[PDB]
């Protein structure tokens, strides 16, 4: 009845898949490059690199910084992150030996708490990995003011807020790099898929290398990684130059992605009409608070946070919703800091406390938003949550 | 002249029918076809378990990572792992990515695999693992290798991405190790667009693999599992429960469907490839200036290597030009001597055992041409006329 996701595909995605089958060219190639070109143009970045998933997009975004001619990050360098996000926003950090400093969320926007950040940022701060949660962008004016002239790298995990904007600028393009996901239930879907955008040429070339075996095939002749490639094909076929991975996306995902990008403006439009209806329906709810919008959110889903002293218990809310046929979820990692076990592998610290994340973990959950009008489902959702 | 490219399509109507079936279903994310494929995969090779992943590179990544995650961790940073000097780039990276101390050992110029004698010399009390690689279809001699280990605490891993279908002593390559990796890239034994697989007989490793393949969550773990012991019944609780630092390297449902079809054809593909190898060997056996690969067990012959004989006055670049002129696609023998890679090596904590002169000689004098699952008699005659 009210599922988290639905299909974003029509006949065009199916015909694109058919074009690839017809071409018999399956390995990352022409459609992926065209998709990358369109993607960068769509969100306003100079360059885009498509990868296997938004999670390998995050992996290369962190890895890239160790491989610049002059490394931008090194083991033990401190990186600041919000206490609530997806697991693979944090794993790469652990995988590359960074010192993770968690900062609390603001219970209203669900994004990193700006006042807490202002205090967490010190001279030891090397990067801030922001997360635009559930479609809602971070106020980049405030964040950039905090950074100021400091040598702190801004990064964005934008896997939940494709299409979101702040001051007419697309989320994902504020950081030195920004990542996106095109998994099934996201704003666009390419079966699986992710993308890294950047305007930095060295970074872009490093990404081209580390995505595909750390080889030079995808680098241009004149490039920041190897300088100038040899004109001899045998010489540049298996030439390995950086410790990377094979995280190439498939030509089908690229082909499908191109059609999705064309539908994106309408998807965001509908998703925002859904949010308007929803917020109007929930504006003055007796016991539930909704996400507070920054810039223009792309509304990935609709969160609820049980109001304090409402007496309301989350467990029951969930039953009710489920019992009513309404799919729901926790708000992603909820408080990631509760993963004591996995945290055993990290080099980390917590700035101040993550009191809001804790409250969220126990009092929040989310229901779906889609690229199709959901007025009936929202009406029902409000009734069920009488 | 003649068209003799490195690889050709291994698909027929059946692979397209499989894709159609996924399309009709509307379920694209890793599911039932992948599950089925893993079941068939394990059976095909004789392992208890199989875990399909996005590529043979991500299969190697998970193979190494899992060893850090067992309840009693089987490896830790700085631990010593020995690997041959020649293989694929992604055989090496995960090693550096997990902060291991890599010990390089020369290859045998005949088999193209790790030099046994050198391996025997290299194994010390500090040796924690041996990451064997069955090159170009050729399995390692696991008897000799196991003798060397001699009931000592050294884990054996195999990177079997180039030797699907090889056997040694009636045992399938990939199954000698605690773990074994395979690739299903286009130019490989079977092809699922991109694809990899890790096989093991270890239930803990199997579960660790299932967790780290997908977000480090518990979704794909059974209620009772070696990672979290016992799952909660409350799904809201197990919805997004994160327990091991993993990745998202899931394969696509289409890849699993295609793969099932591919596994049925494999035996025939191996048959054709070996008959091609027979003709090739008969044709190049007394070549005046080129050595071929010496077979161990029953090779699956991924491709046909050549190494210019010392003192021949023959130059690789020439043969390369010659081959291309003829329309014969060729490649260096994979990484060649990986030790030349100062650019990548600067990020490693490694050492070299003795020397890698053979790997060096191969690096300057070696190359390979293709083998396919379709007869290549004319193409081989042609190749023999070109390399005259
Ligand atoms: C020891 C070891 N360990 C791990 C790995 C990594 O496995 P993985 O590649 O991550 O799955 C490997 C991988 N080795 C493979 C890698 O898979 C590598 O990508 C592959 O290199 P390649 O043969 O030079 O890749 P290629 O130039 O893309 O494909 C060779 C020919 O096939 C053609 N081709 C590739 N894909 C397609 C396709 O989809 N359609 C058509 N028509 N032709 C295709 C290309 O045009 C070439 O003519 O061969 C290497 C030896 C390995 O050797
Ligand atoms: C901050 C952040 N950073 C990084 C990432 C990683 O990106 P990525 O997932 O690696 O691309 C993410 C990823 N977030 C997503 C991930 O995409 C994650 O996998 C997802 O969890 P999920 O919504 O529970 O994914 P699911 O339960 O497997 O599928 C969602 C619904 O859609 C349905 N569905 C999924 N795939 C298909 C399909 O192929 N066909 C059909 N018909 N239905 C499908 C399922 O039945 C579910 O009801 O939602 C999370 C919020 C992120 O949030
Ligand atoms: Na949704
Ligand atoms: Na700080
Ligand atoms: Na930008
Ligand atoms: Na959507
Ligand atoms: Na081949
Ligand atoms: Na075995
Ligand atoms: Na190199
Ligand atoms: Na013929």
């Amino acid at each position: 009845n009210y599922p988290l996701a639905s299909s974003t595909w029509d006949d065009l995605e199916y015909k694109a898949i058919q074009s690839v089958l017809d071409s018999k060219m399956f390995t990352m190639g022409e459609y992926v490059k065209q998709y990358e070109t369109q993607f960068a143009k769509t969100f306003g970045s100079k360059y885009a690199v498509m990868v296997s998933s938004g999670s390998t997009a995050n992996l290369l975004m962190i890895a890239a910084l160790f491989f610049t001619k002059k490394p931008r990050l090194k083991k033990g360098d401190e990186i600041i992150v919000p206490a609530v996000s997806w697991s693979t926003t944090y794993y790469p950090l652990q995988q590359y030996g960074l010192r993770v400093k968690f900062v609390d969320i603001d219970i209203n926007t669900l994004n990193i708490d700006i006042e807490s950040l202002k205090e967490a940022v010190t001279d030891s701060t090397k990067a801030i990995l922001t997360v635009n949660l559930l479609g809602n962008p971070n106020n980049f004016d405030e964040i950039n003011k905090i950074i100021g002239g400091r040598d702190i790298i801004l990064l964005e995990d934008n896997c939940e807020s494709m299409g979101a904007t702040f001051n007419n600028k697309c989320a994902g393009t504020f950081g030195l790099m920004g990542t996106f996901s095109s998994f099934y239930s996201n704003h666009i879907a390419t079966m699986e898929g992710g993308c890294i955008v950047t305007d930095d040429e060295e970074i872009y070339h490093i990404l081209l290398c580390i995505r595909a075996h750390g080889w030079t095939r995808n680098l241009p002749k004149k490039n920041k990684v190897t300088g100038v490639k040899s004109d001899d094909q045998f010489e540049e076929s298996f030439k390995f130059v950086l410790p990377g991975y094979n995280v190439r996306p498939l030509e089908m995902s690229g082909a499908i992605g191109i059609e999705q990008l064309k539908k994106l403006p309408r998807f965001i439009s509908v998703r925002r009409k859904n949010a308007e209806y929803f917020l109007d329906k929930f504006k003055d709810h007796p016991y539930l608070d909704v996400q507070q919008e920054t810039g223009e959110s792309s509304w990935f889903g609709f969160s609820f946070i049980i109001k304090k002293d409402s007496g309301v218990i989350r467990k029951q809310l969930v039953e009710n919703l489920n019992s009513a046929g309404i799919e729901c979820r926790p708000i992603v990692t909820g408080n990631f800091l509760k993963n004591t076990d996995v945290l055993k592998y990290f080099d980390y610290t917590v700035h101040n406390n993550v009191d809001n994340a804790e409250y969220l973990d126990k009092n929040g959950l989310f229901v779906g938003n889609h690229q199709i009008e959901l007025f009936d489902e929202i009406d029902y959702l409000r009734e069920v949550l009488k």
